[PDB]
């Protein structure tokens, strides 16, 4: 119901037409889609404009290209019991990893193991391995999350926002600026906690944006409801509360880390950023005048009570 | 009929590894990993000291080797009571949730147990690991054992199907399932010597420690000798005697050691003293994994591999990457 609070910056990629025509292709002969209809699907979800507003001035057209293919493959992968899907995590994982993993007719990895030589040719080992984990750590959250549905387990606040962390593929999606963008960032400010903490948070909001699509019952509204007996507007209320809280946080660690960077840390920070109201917008879209929340709903500095696996990104001895 | 092992590798042991094995298992006792007397004594009875202590030798630091061999006893207690028994064991969708939850109290120090007693164990090795590595070693382990976590999700899924892997599925599973990619990226953290990314990274590199994983955990399928291993997989998909298996299996583990073998005499030279000493680790390691696995008494290894052949398994196209040298 209510508009979003979202004061970061809004740009998007000049050539996104450009990019947008090539990925059609790409998605056409990528063997990915059975009939017509899948492949207009996948199409119509605009994953070149999405990720176009991610890494808006990226240098190489190709590395904008590359990065856009693999949200149009993530979308159409989301689109199976958990023992079933716990082996084609597992083997669609070792085809990202193994250029000489075999499809075996499974109409994913061809179109992945395509995307991967893609990243091979332009990023570091580095860079990839820092996508490889990313994927991972998305594929076990997507594999709790169809696991709680099997089991009608419904997670408390704590499991749903570690479990969505993971399960919205944020974590791959935020991982692709570096490959999109060529700045490469170095280990020391990369894994500084800091960022960590950043790129997490940055992970969160754009996660529970996403929820808002209650228009999987697996998500924040759900979680209230079944938890705290609320209502839905009640839900609704306490859901932007939670993420305007979160995004507050961001900014404030933000503005502690920003100073200090190099170029490479800076350009990822502001990928961050960009990409927080990239998915805010491009969700909002999918050009009528938006009106956004001059104000967060919550002001609260402090760590969200129900969620101790996230108050870390509160704890400035922690983060130094 | 049990052929003995190649292994033709540096066999040694850190000079202070009872000092460390003792410290161990006082940490184990005040742990709260285990519920009974009965599992204490099962996990001291691991020597997990004894074996980390075979994998970083030289360790400057005895608080380092310590906080590295306290993870190798959770993971065997970890192993044994939530993945490979239990009632988990065959409850893939309970194991997904399991996997998350323990991931994420990894990676997040504020992160609350939940009636878990494994968790606040796993905490405790975590603040070590942040006490002494960099972020950087410690990321590298995090995603070591999510890779981990990963393969066990796999198997559990298998098991709850009763679906017996093909060879390249098994291959690719057990590379993750038997704990070799956390094992083997404890290496740094005990040793000290922090390997830039742009060595740790070089796919060769890469492919020497998957090799070093897969070595290891064959070697690991063996000592163990229906069941997810080498053996049940051979006689199910190439209708092989268990004697037949036995056999084919000490070959292709040995064609993987030479190809690591191989490998490493072309990276080594070139190698700078950090990546030196983590592949001096990998080589350690392979050949005090099956050691530990034998145990005093004199252990007689094989002089020759069962096989020579310096070309990809057959059967297996997941690993073939490894003898692509165009592409390392």
């Amino acid at each position: 119901l209510p508009p979003i609070y979202c004061p970061l910056e809004s740009a998007i990629h000049p050539r996104v037409h450009e990019v947008e025509k090539r990925a059609v292709e790409w998605i056409r002969r990528s063997g990915m889609c059975a009939s017509e209809e899948e492949r207009a699907w996948v199409i119509a979800t605009h994953s070149a404009d999405f990720f176009a507003r991610f890494a808006p001035t990226a240098a190489d057209e190709d590395r904008l290209l590359a990065t856009s293919l693999f949200v149009y493959w993530l979308f159409a992968f989301d689109d199976t019991r958990p023992a079933q899907f716990n082996a084609l995590a597992g083997r669609v994982q070792r085809a990202l990893e193994a250029p000489s993993a075999e499809d075996n007719g499974d109409r994913f990895v061809p179109a992945l193991q395509d995307i991967a030589r893609r990243f091979r040719s332009f990023g570091t080992p580095t860079q990839v391995r820092r996508f490889v984990h990313a994927h991972r750590a998305w594929l076990s959250g997507v594999a709790w999350q169809i696991g709680n549905q099997a089991r009608g387990h419904m997670p408390g606040l704590d499991d749903y926002l570690a479990m969505r962390l993971l399960s919205a593929g944020g974590e791959p999606t935020f991982a692709m600026l570096e490959i999109a963008t060529g700045a490469e960032v170095p280990d020391r400010e990369m894994h500084r906690p800091a960022v960590r903490a950043l790129t997490e948070m940055a992970i969160m909001v754009a996660a529970l944006d996403n929820d808002r699509h209650s228009l999987t019952d697996q998500n924040i509204y759900s979680v209230l409801m079944h938890h705290r007996g609320m209502s839905l507007q009640e839900a609704v209320e306490e859901a932007t509360k939670l993420r305007d809280r979160i995004l507050l946080r961001f900014l404030e660690l933000h503005d502690r880390v920003r100073p200090g960077a190099g170029a490479e840390l800076s350009t990822y920070l502001q990928g961050l950023r960009h990409g927080i109201r990239g998915n805010a917008e491009w969700g909002l879209r999918v050009d009528a005048p938006l009106t956004w929340a001059e104000s967060p709903s919550d002001s609260s500095p402090s760590p969200l009570p129900g969620a101790p696996s996230i108050a870390w990104w509160w704890d400035d001895a922690l983060l130094g």
